[PDB]
Order: structure tokens, then sequence, then C-alpha cells
């Protein structure tokens, strides 16, 4: 068991809140865009607190995270470009970074190739996956992957 803060970054409209809601699953909470769940992975439980807020919290945001998930939409070149900008922001401030290509189901609107997503992880030195929140594809696998990468830090 452990607890980690996972921060969701990316342009508006790429599906950050959708991915977080699927992670949260099916009022007294101070603050609103923070999602908590304990996941069982490789027979072991781990809690992630997934932050979806992308000011003291705005300044601290890129320094507090145990892991960062930078999301873009495969149907929007602009969002992919600004993904690259976000890694550099993170640099300017030893932490897992996942580059996520969301909206994989829009396979006919594809503006960003799989190869382009892969190259970008290579250039960022980080992990890569494509998901769809509307088909519920690779979402569980995204967050389970984050847990595994975090556990490689500790060991
Ligand atoms: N087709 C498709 N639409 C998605 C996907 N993820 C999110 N959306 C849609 O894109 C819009 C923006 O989603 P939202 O989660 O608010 O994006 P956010 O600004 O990054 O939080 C919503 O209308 C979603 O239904 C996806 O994987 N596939
Ligand atoms: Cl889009
Ligand atoms: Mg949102």
């Amino acid at each position: 068991m452990a607890l980690y803060r996972v921060v969701l970054l990316g342009d508006p409209g790429v599906g950050k809140t959708s991915l977080a809601s699927l992670f949260a699953g099916k009022h007294e909470q101070l603050g609103e865009d923070v999602y908590e769940r304990t996941l069982t992975v490789d027979g072991e439980d781990t809690t992630l607190v997934v932050v979806d807020t992308w000011s003291w919290s705005q300044e601290s945001c890129l320094q507090g995270g145990s892991a960062y998930v930078i999301v873009y939409s495969i149907a929007d070149r602009g969002s992919f470009e600004s993904a690259s900008e976000l890694r550099i922001q993170l640099r300017r401030t030893h932490v897992p970074i996942i580059l996520v290509g969301n909206k994989a189901d829009l396979a006919r609107c594809r503006e960003v190739s799989v190869e382009e997503g892969r190259a970008c992880a290579v250039v960022f030195d980080c992990k890569f996956i494509e998901t769809s929140a509307t088909l519920q594809h690779n979402v569980a696998e995204l967050f389970e992957g984050v847990v595994r990468q975090l556990r490689l830090r500790r060991r």
C-alpha cells in the first residue's frame, strides 16, 4: 500500500475530466476536481489521488506530483503540439510521465499518427499509450501502468 498524487495535464477538450471520471468509477469534499481510488495491481493495493485542475495551487502544481499524465487528442494537432510544451515546463521546474493519446476511437479524424506519439515519448524519455474514454479502452490500463511505474521508483 501507498498513496501517490497523479496530475493530469493538457489542453482543454482532450478528455482529461473524462479519463478522471472513469478512474473515479460510478459534497463534504473541500475542492472539486480531485479523484481518489485504491487500485489492486499485481496483487497489491495502491491509492492514487488524480488531480484535474490544470494561485498557490497553480504554482505548486508542476512540483508536487508523484506522476504526470500529459493528455492530447489524436484528432487535434494543436493539443499534441502543446503536449511537447508541457514536458518542457515540467523540466524547467526522477518522476514518471505518461504521454496519452486520447480519442483513439476517432480513428478516421486522426491528425496525429501512432508513430508521432511514439517518437514524442522517445524524445520526452517517457511512457506512451492511446486511450478512448468513450469506448472505455486502455483507461484502466493507463492508471494501472502509472501504479507500476511509480513502484519502479521505490525499488
Ligand atoms: N470521441 C471521444 N470523445 C471524447 C473522449 N474523451 C473525451 N471526449 C469528449 O471530448 C469533450 C471534452 O472532454 P473533457 O473530459 O471535458 O476534456 P477536458 O477539458 O480535457 O477535461 C467531451 O464532450 C467528451 O465527451 C474520447 O476518448 N473519445
Ligand atoms: Cl478533439
Ligand atoms: Mg475538464
